[PDB]
């Protein structure tokens, strides 16, 4: 395959499009690397995966020497290339090369809104939050194609999943009718939800 696209938290199996028996594993050299930067090395019998990858990467020898990235992160994006070399008596002549580029989708689920009264005559508060997305999200409240100011807006990124979570609060006077949209931009995409407030 040329291109591959998986979701975040999901597994990515990048095949080397080549297989090698255990007897040959001795004489064979395997170079998996992500854009010139090494990943793992199965140097003739002895394997050694770089620290950057030690944790979330598996080397599936049995399955065409593939590398399985567990718990995908938006940064795993990139072009992987797998070169295997056979020892042509006197040297190491490479007998194969596969190359695949990996895409990682990280859409933001449609945000959900909560509404409830605060201790202030007529004022109702709404909270729009969503998460599990990438890149960093940008939340904005709309009223009549106008951008209202947000009361509170937190945005953090999980060190583990490498994913974001947004949550913003907004107040409005219950006396009038209202129709707000919570727009959330992340990259060149955008997700949203609305809130209708009918007076009496
Ligand atoms: C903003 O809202 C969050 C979540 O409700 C809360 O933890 C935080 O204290 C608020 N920030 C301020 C300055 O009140
Ligand atoms: C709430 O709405 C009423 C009716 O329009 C208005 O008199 C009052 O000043 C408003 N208060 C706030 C905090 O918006
Ligand atoms: C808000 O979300 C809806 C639901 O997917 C979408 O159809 C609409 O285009 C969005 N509106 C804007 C201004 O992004």
């Amino acid at each position: 395959v040329i291109h591959v696209t998986k979701e975040v938290k999901e597994v990515a199996t990048l095949s080397c499009g080549h297989n090698v028996s255990v007897e040959e594993l001795a004489q064979t050299r395997i170079y998996w690397q992500k854009e010139k930067k090494m990943v793992l090395t199965m140097m003739s019998g002895d394997m050694n995966i770089w620290p950057e990858y030690k944790n979330r990467t598996i080397f599936d020898i049995t399955n065409n020497l593939s590398i399985v990235i567990l718990a995908l992160r938006p940064s795993d994006e990139g072009t992987y290339e797998c070169v295997v070399l056979k020892y042509e008596k006197d040297a190491f002549k490479r007998e194969h090369l596969a190359e695949v580029t990996l895409s990682v989708k990280a859409d933001f689920p449609t945000p959900s809104i909560s509404d409830f009264e605060i201790p202030t005559s007529n004022i109702r508060r709404i909270i729009c939050s969503t998460s599990g997305g990438f890149p960093e999200p940008h939340l904005s409240w709309l009223e009549n194609g106008e951008e209202l100011n947000a009361i509170n807006t937190t945005v953090s990124q999980d060190p583990e999943t490498e994913l974001y979570a947004v949550s913003s609060k907004l107040d409005f006077n219950m006396t009038t009718n209202h129709s707000f949209m919570c727009l959330i931009k992340y990259g060149h995409l955008r997700v949203n939800q609305t809130f209708n407030w009918n007076t009496a």
